[PDB]
């Protein structure tokens, strides 16, 4: 388990938090995720984790870029914060469910590789991105992740 590397999706509306936001800031939590299939996601993940940074809820959805798994599972203290969006009236300071890993920026793709193209590739075909559409934080095949990465590159070509 941990000593390998794994590989996952995170989903996060540009709007709010692109992954320019990400680049600016260097590293951030990963906070806000409410959906409890995704929080234990993240509570699986290990630091050095790759990450697909996924654009959602936009005109050009799709993998924008690459962060890395910096720091394990804590508490989101934004379900605390009561002027957030992610807010959680039944969250208390010891007894908060909700986790959150911190990433690092890794890359920046100079266009979203769109999900239309992720749809037409044999090799993803399994992806849970398709499957499963309330799951924020998802696992990423090791193939899957080898395939993105080559999309990306034959598409700055």
């Amino acid at each position: 388990r941990a000593e390998d590397i794994h590989y996952w999706l995170l989903k996060s509306e540009p709007h709010k938090f692109s992954i320019d936001d990400l680049a600016k800031q260097k590293t951030s939590p990963w906070d806000g995720v409410r959906n409890y299939a995704a929080r234990n996601n993240m509570r699986a993940m290990s630091v050095g984790d790759k990450v697909l940074f996924y654009h959602s809820n936009t005109k050009e959805p799709g993998v924008a870029g690459l962060a890395e798994v910096v720091r394990l599972a804590y508490d989101d203290f934004t379900a605390l914060d009561k002027t957030s969006e992610y807010f959680d009236p039944k969250a208390t300071k010891e007894k908060n469910p909700w986790k959150m890993v911190d990433v690092k920026f890794v890359a920046r793709w100079d266009t979203v590789l769109t999900l239309h193209e992720l749809k037409s590739r044999r090799e993803l075909q399994k992806m849970a991105l398709f499957t499963q559409r309330r799951l924020s934080v998802q696992p990423v095949s090791a193939s899957e992740y080898a395939y993105i990465l080559r999309m990306n590159e034959e598409q700055q070509r």
